């Protein structure tokens, strides 16, 4: 509920990764890929275990390639031709807030290469990965964020401009959320993109809710109006037009992440009861030992890669979401 | 002391700190200003005390002026006319890694201002201080650390020219460190200005260790091997030339991040020495109840502005240093 439960639950989380750690840095993953900690770099900096979060550093830095990249290991079907930057993305966040200016430098220009000069969206599948060109609303929206972190202002414009045109463009948003774009630049309505089901309880929320985080991040760098109106959009469309499971769903963290931030900013009260509602939410999912996960209950020494990634990551929207009310509060009071 | 043992006195300060802040956001200061809290932000959110750090951004927010400065509240002259960036250095670098890109990009703008674009050097005195151009060896490493954390590059290379260029014209190095150029770039020889003696225990060491920091985070952002020649001379400079006091003094913790850092970068085992003593020795100056002080010992609620500053900041150098020792134990084992 208050901002201190949120922090002490991602404290929580955190020594329960940090106690399981492997010697080479890697998190207590089932299968060694990328995507079992690809946030834990960022998800330790801002819990304070920084020794933790510098040994990741090293396991990402010995897995990067000569460009930038790190193609392998990995094996979700998401992090190659869906999104395959978002492994990508937080990686640069989290080397660079722990002063890894190398590792983040590198990670942030392997990410514009696979930036679409023509529409600012970044393409969703990987190099030698088979796919079309298209990009999609989350590897842009994390690679926007990336851009925010690393000073490059521009490419995350570019990046919101992405959006925006993905958002006007929707040909039937009161139905379906069509997060893809073509190479060319329009809306891609294709069977086989990603399209969120607005009216139904099908999760994959994240696709409007990341969107809605980096706008309104991109909106606080700049104090420009566009950013602002677009990502509060974005959260009224996912209160009123969606279903109520766009908060509920174990993707609702990035809406609940930018509720907070908007709270903050705007001092509305709405945004505060839709960050305090999915802060509590996942509090209450957390397992007691720490982690959270969908089956597992016990006291296990390891986590699936999608359970260890759901225990980093909520380590960061609970620890945003707090600090993000607790500092709104002071604001508007 | 191991990397364990030096975060842990890290979060001793860092808990020592968050308990007694004021709910403004304001650290336990006897005096309010600005050179009390300055390296709040950077510091409670390296110790994972995000609400903590975010009330030190709301606290600096409320003071920060139309054109991103902070000239009140000032009283130390030393952040007047000596340094004045210095205390503008920190909080562009902690309202950055915490993601107040609104307050970084503003408190950056203004440091930039302050850049002499012939020398690469930034002003020592703020506007409205009277003084004559002077740009000194830390408002130009502290504002090249701040371009390096908002990813403005060409800034921080042309910090480190003026850098290079101060150390290769020093008219008598073996005896004074003049760490002050005039505004055409000569090194500046007056008596008012700042003058390490370099074989005496006369203190100001950091005006040779902030910007061996500064180089050694510059080389590991670029690879450029000019500036690890220039952070490696700085720190044989202080190694062989310079006193013992250099490691010893209150201001040798810059010395110490240097030499972690260019430890897990070369591996060289001197640096790791360096950066274990001057570890351990903060850690047995530190107070049982997790403050920092010159003379104070009982269980205050408070502290004069210098010894709050220097808790906050072996809290940094603390972390900094325990995390890269720990790094390059694990790079080169």
């Amino acid at each position: 509920n208050s901002p201190h439960e949120l922090k002490n639950a991602a404290q929580r989380a955190a020594d329960w990764l940090v106690e399981r750690q492997r010697p080479n840095g890697a998190l207590p993953s089932r299968t060694a890929v990328i995507e079992s900690c690809y946030k834990g770099m960022w998800a330790l900096h801002t819990a304070g275990h920084t020794q933790a979060a510098s040994a990741v550093a090293d396991y990402v830095t010995s897995l990067l390639q000569p460009d930038g990249d790190i193609p392998q290991p990995r094996e979700e079907r998401y992090f190659l031709d869906v999104h395959y930057l978002y492994a990508n993305g937080y990686l640069t966040i989290g080397a660079h807030v722990l002063g890894r200016f190398g590792l983040s430098r590198k990670l942030m220009s392997f990410v514009e290469t696979m930036r679409n000069p023509a529409t600012g969206g970044f393409r969703s599948h990987g190099p030698a990965i088979p796919g079309d060109g298209r990009c999609d609303s989350v590897s842009t929206s994390i690679s926007g964020l990336a851009a925010l972190y690393t000073g490059r202002v521009d490419t995350a414009r570019s990046a919101a401009d992405f959006l925006g045109s993905l958002w006007v463009g929707q040909p039937d948003r009161k139905n379906v959320f069509h997060a893809v774009a073509d190479a060319s630049g329009a809306v891609l309505t294709s069977d086989d993109a990603v399209a969120v089901q607005v009216r139904k309880a099908e999760g994959d929320w994240y696709f409007i809710g990341l969107p809605a985080f980096f706008l309104t991040a991109l909106y606080e760098a700049t104090e420009d109006r566009a950013y602002l109106d677009l990502a509060t959009d974005l959260m009224t469309y996912m209160d009123e037009d969606c279903d109520e499971d766009a908060f509920v769903d174990s993707s609702c963290g990035k809406a609940g992440v930018a509720a907070a931030l908007l709270y903050r900013l705007t001092g509305r009260p709405r945004y505060r009861e839709i960050a305090e509602g999915i802060g509590t939410l996942l509090c209450e999912r957390q397992s007691p030992y720490g982690y959270w996960s969908e089956e597992e209950t016990g006291d296990v020494a390891d986590l699936f890669w999608g359970d260890l990634d759901m225990t980093a990551e909520y380590v960061l929207w609970l620890d945003l979401i707090g600090r993000n009310l607790a500092s709104g509060e002071r604001v508007w009071a």
